C-alpha cells in the first residue's frame, strides 16, 4: 500500500554525487542507495520497503526519473536507474531461510555452486496477428512460462506471433546459492536456493565463489495440486563480496592473547600434536605431518608466469580396518574451510567441476566440485581410490596449477582450487604389502601420486608387542574412564590458533635453514651408487620433493607462531621427510622415488631387457609363434633375471599395457 | 505339551523380568576397574602372538582388532548390569570372554 505516497518520499530523499557520477559513464544503470541513508531520511519508508517489495522498488524507479529531470539536474536521454541497496539490516542464511520471506526483500549469504550462460529474455512481449490490425501486452517472468493468447481479442484469427521489434529483450542468468562449509558445522547438510541475474546482475561472480546477495525472494509454479510451489526465486537486486572480514573467524582479542601465549609455551609443537586427534593413540610420525600440513608456507609469486603453491598436500594410504577417519573427522572439526565428503560423493561434479544439465531451464549449467568450494580451506576426502573417471582427469591440474579447467558448449572456465587436500585411500587387495611397492597397491595412477607432499603407512601392529599393548590400556581409559581423553589444547581455542598463523604468521627462511636444506640434498644425491649400466638409472630424491620440503620446513615456524625459520624447523622437517621416504618410495636399499613412475629402475631395467631377450628370440623363432614362453624363462633364469615366478607375473603386466602379448599357452612374442 | 511346571514355569515371572530390564538401563551404569582391564591384557595378547600371523596370509583378516575389542567391553558391561553392581571385575570380564 501507499504506492503513491512511497513515490514522494523518495522524489525527496534523492549521495547526490553518487548519482551525478552515474551519469557519466553509460554501461552502469543501478544506483546502490544504502539502507543506513533511507533510515535516517524516513524510517517509515523503509519499514514500507520490506512488506512490499515490488511496489517499492517501482516507486524507486519513477521518482529516480523525477529527480534526473529535475532543474538542477537534467538529462535528455532518461533510461529507468534500477536502485540497490547495500547493507540490510538482518543477514540472513540459506539454512535459515523459510516461506515466511517469501516477497520479502531479505539478504541472503552464501557461496555460488551452479551458474548458467548469457541468454536472452523478453521483458514486455507483445503479440501481433495476420489478418487483423490488433495487439496485445503480456509482461513475463524468467521463472514463469510463456503465456500465449489462444485467439485474437478482435475477431479470434488464430495466427497469434510474437514480434521482436517492439519488445523489450533483457539478459537472463540462474545461479544456485549454497551454504558456506566454514559456516556449516559438521553433521549438517548445505541447502541450495536457485536464484536468477537479471539485465545489469549477469555475470556477477563465478563458481565457488561466496557473495552476499540482497534480493526479493519471488516464487513459481504455484499449481494446485499438480506441483505444490516447489519452486523458489531469489530474484537477486544488489550482489557484492562477503569475503570482507565477515567470511573471517571470530578472533577475539582476549583469546588473542591466549594464542600469543601458546608461542612462549615450551614444547608447543609437542602440545598441538597431542591435542590433535587425542582419542586415537599413537600414529605421530602422521599426526606432525597432518599438523604440518595444516600450517602453510608462504605463497611467493614469481614473475616468469608461475606462483609457487603453499599447499601441503598429503595421502594417507593406511590399511582397511583401521580407523583411517577420525583422523579425517576430528581435522574437519579443526581445521577451517573444511569440507568433509567420500570418493563417491553422490553429486554430478564430484570432486572437481563439471557441466549437467539443468531441471529449472534447458540450458547447460557448470557445477561446482568439492575442490572449487573449499577453495582456501581444506578438502579432506575418504575413499580417494574409488573416483570418478572425469574426477581422476582434472585431479592433475586442481593439484599443482590449483585450477579446474572444463570447457562445454558455450561454459568455459578456470576455476581456483587452491585446497590442501587431506585424502585417504584404500588399497585394492586386503592389506598393504611390504614386499610390493605403494602404487603397484593402489588404484591411483602414478602421477596424482607425486603430487602429495607427504604419504603416511597407517599399517596395524604386525604381533601383540609392547605397542598393542599400551594400545589397550588407552582404549579402556578412552570408554570407560573418560579422562586421558581431552586435550591439552581445546577444539575451539586450536581452531582459532590455526587460522591466525595462516592469515598473520608469514615466515622466511634463514641462512643456516638453507644451509641445513641444502646440505641434506647434496648429501642424499651423493647417496646413489652407480651399481647397473645400459639401462635406466635410479634417482634417490627429485627437486620436486625439495620444493616440498621447503614448505614443510615453513609450515613449522608457523606452527609455533615464528616469523623466520631457524635449523630447527629445517631438522624436523628433513626427520619427516625421511621418516616419509624410508617407508614409501624405496627400492631395495637405494630409497629410490618410484613414486613418479609406479615402478622401480631395477623393475624397468628387468622388463625392458626381458623384452629384448623376447625380441631376438622372437625373429629367431624357435617356436612356431615366434618366441615360446618356455624357451624365453630358462634364458631368463640363466641371463639372472630371477626365478619361474618374477618372470611370470612379469609378463601379465606386459600384455595388460601391450607391451608383450601371449599367442596361446607356452609362447609370448611383444608388440 | 503335555503342561509340567518344571518345563515351563520360569524361576522369576516374565512381568518382573520385563521390568528388570528397564529399570537396570536407567540407574545402574558399570565403571571399569583396575583388576578388570588386567584381564583383558591376558586375553588380548594371547590372541594375537603368532595365532595372528597364522590365521592370516597378508591380506586375510585379523581374527581380534581394536573394533573387535569394543564388542568385548560392551558384554563386560552387559554381565554387570545384570547384576547390578555399578562396578567391573576380573570375574565378570572373564564372563565376557
Amino acid at each position: 500500500m501507499d504506492r503513491e505516497e512511497m513515490i514522494a518520499r523518495f522524489a525527496k530523499f534523492l549521495y547526490i554525487n553518487r548519482l551525478k557520477d552515474l551519469l557519466t559513464v553509460t554501461p552502469k544503470r543501478s544506483l546502490a542507495i544504502d539502507w543506513a541513508h533511507l533510515n535516517s531520511f524516513d524510517p517509515e519508508l523503509a519499514d514500507e520497503l520490506l512488506n512490499n517489495p515490488e511496489e517499492a522498488i517501482a516507486s524507486a524507479e519513477d521518482a529516480i526519473q523525477i529527480v534526473l529531470r529535475e532543474p538542477p539536474l537534467l538529462v535528455e536521454r532518461e533510461f529507468k536507474v534500477h536502485a540497490r541497496f547495500y547493507n540490510l539490516p538482518k543477514t540472513l542464511l540459506v539454512k535459515e531461510l523459510g516461506s515466511e520471506h517469501i516477497n520479502k526483500l531479505i539478504q541472503v549469504e552464501g557461496i555460488i555452486t551452479r551458474v548458467s550462460e548469457v541468454k536472452p529474455f523478453v521483458e514486455k512481449a507483445v503479440f501481433v496477428c495476420r489478418d487483423c490490425g490488433n495487439e496485445m501486452v503480456r509482461l513475463q517472468r524468467p521463472y514463469e512460462n510463456l503465456v500465449k493468447p489462444a485467439k485474437c481479442d478482435a475477431c479470434g484469427s488464430r495466427n497469434i506471433e510474437l514480434d521482436v521489434d517492439k519488445s523489450r529483450f533483457l539478459n537472463f542468468q540462474s545461479f544456485r546459492l549454497q551454504d558456506r562449509p566454514e559456516s556449516l558445522k559438521g553433521g549438517q547438510m548445505p541447502r541450495f536456493v536457485d536464484a536468477i541475474l537479471l539485465d545489469d546482475l549477469v555475470d556477477a561472480a563465478l563458481p565457488g565463489d561466496r557473495v552476499l546477495v540482497t534480493g526479493v525472494l519471488r516464487v513459481i509454479l504455484e499449481q494446485r495440486e499438480k506441483r505444490p510451489i516447489f519452486k523458489k526465486i531469489l530474484e537477486v537486486n544488489h550482489i557484492e563480496q562477503l569475503s570482507k572480514e565477515i567470511e573471517e573467524l571470530e578472533i577475539s582479542p582476549e583469546d588473542e592473547q591466549k594464542i600469543r601465549e601458546l608461542a612462549k609455551r615450551k614444547d608447543i609443537v609437542d602440545a598441538i600434536v597431542d591435542s590433535i586427534a587425542p582419542a586415537i593413540w599413537g600414529h605421530r610420525i602422521v599426526k606432525k605431518g597432518i599438523a604440518l600440513a595444516l600450517f602453510g608456507g608462504v605463497q611467493r609469486t614469481l614473475p616468469d608466469g608461475t606462483k609457487l603453491r603453499g599447499e601441503s598436500h598429503v595421502l594417507l594410504v593406511g590399511d582397511p580396518g583401521v580407523a583411517k577417519s577420525q583422523l579425517l573427522r576430528y581435522v574437519a572439526n579443526l581445521a577451517p574451510r573444511a569440507i568433509y565428503t567420500s570418493g563417491k560423493s553422490s553429486s554430478a561434479a564430484g570432486l572437481t567441476a563439471a557441466a549437467v544439465r539443468d531441471e529449472f531451464t534447458g540450458s547447460w549449467v557448470l557445477e561446482a566440485g568439492v575442490l572449487v568450494l573449499a577453495d582456501g580451506g581444506f578438502a579432506l576426502i575418504d575413499e580417494f581410490d574409488k573416483m570418478s573417471d572425469r574426477d581422476r582427469s582434472a585431479i592433475h591440474e586442481a593439484l599443482e596449477q590449483q585450477t579446474i579447467s572444463i570447457s562445454k558448449a558455450g561454459i568455459t572456465a578456470t576455476l581456483n582450487s587452491r585446497t590442501t587436500v587431506i585424502a585417504a585411500a584404500n588399497p585394492k587387495f586386503g592389506r598393504f604389502n611390504r614386499h610390493k611397492s605403494l602404487p603397484e597397491q593402489l588404484d591411483l595412477p602414478p602421477t596424482l601420486l607425486s603430487r602429495f607432499d607427504l604419504i603416511f603407512l597407517l599399517l596395524d601392529e604386525p604381533d601383540e608387542k609392547v605397542d598393542a599393548s599400551i594400545a589397550e590400556h588407552i582404549l579402556k581409559v578412552r570408554r570407560g574412564e573418560a579422562e586421558a581423553v581431552t586435550p591439552k589444547i581445546p577444539y575451539d581455542l586450536l581452531k582459532k590458533y590455526i587460522a591466525y598463523a595462516r592469515k598473520n604468521v608469514h615466515p622466511v627462511l634463514s641462512r643456516e635453514a638453507m644451509e641445513e636444506i641444502k646440505r641434506y640434498y647434496v648429501k642424499m644425491r651423493k647417496g646413489l651408487r652407480r651399481g647397473d649400466e645400459d639401462g635406466v638409472q635410479p634417482i634417490p630424491i627429485t627437486a620436486r620433493q625439495l620444493e616440498a620440503l621447503i614448505r614443510l620446513s615453513e609450515a613449522h615456524a608457523r606452527m609455533r607462531l615464528s616469523e623466520t625459520v631457524t635449523r630447527e624447523d629445517a631438522r624436523a622437517a628433513i626427520e619427516i621427510i625421511e621418516a616419509m621416504m624410508k617407508t614409501i618410495a624405496v627400492d631395495e636399499e637405494g630409497n629410490l622415488d618410484v613414486s613418479i613412475l609406479e615402478v622401480g629402475k631395477s623393475s624397468k631395467k628387468i622388463n625392458k631387457i626381458e623384452k629384448l631377450v623376447d625380441i631376438i628370440k622372437s625373429l629367431e623363432s624357435e617356436g612356431e609363434f615366434g618366441a615360446p614362453e618356455e624357451k624365453v624363462i630358462e634364458a631368463a633364469k640363466q641371463a639372472g633375471i630371477g626365478t619361474k615366478a618374477d618372470i611370470e607375473k612379469l609378463l601379465n603386466e606386459l600384455k595388460s599395457d601391450g607391451r608383450v602379448y601371449e599367442p596361446r599357452a607356452g609362447f609370448y612374442r611383444v608388440i
